[PDB]
């Protein structure tokens, strides 16, 4: 689901961090022309990436999505987040599906990795790689 000019972290980046409009009909168009569909739901963290990467360094825990993974880690406060459901459908256009947005403040539970080796920069060695659950 994961276009492939984009590492693991940068997809998590481009669908959880960069909200490129406080809108989400306008943010989703990002992701949906991305991955050529329309993300039934999707959300958003109001947070930087940097702060997803030190939730990294934060224990390790079993990801709820996933009982056989240990890579999950749980944010140590809550943050603003917005929660994108689409309400128009248009598979045909993409550019024309619309979505409704809810804000709320949650604690988050991420996947973390070690960095892609070739196209990951160097900076981060530990970096988020999936939105498990807001809690």
């Amino acid at each position: 689901m994961k276009p492939p000019q984009f590492t693991w972290a940068q997809w998590f980046e481009t669908q959880h961090i960069n909200m490129t409009s406080q809108q989400c009909t306008n943010a989703m168009q990002v992701i949906n022309n991305y991955q050529r569909r329309c993300k039934n739901q999707n959300t958003f963290l109001l947070t930087t990436f940097a702060n997803v990467v030190n939730v990294c360094g934060n224990p390790n825990m079993t990801c709820p999505s996933n009982k056989t993974r240990k890579n999950c880690h749980h944010s140590g406060s809550q943050v603003p987040l917005i929660h994108c459901n689409l309400t128009t459908p248009s598979p045909q256009n993409i550019s024309n599906c619309r979505y409704a947005q809810t804000p709320a403040n949650m604690f988050y539970i991420v996947a973390c990795d070690n960095r892609d080796q070739r196209r990951d920069p160097p900076q981060y060695p530990v970096v988020p790689v999936h939105l498990d659950r807001i809690i």
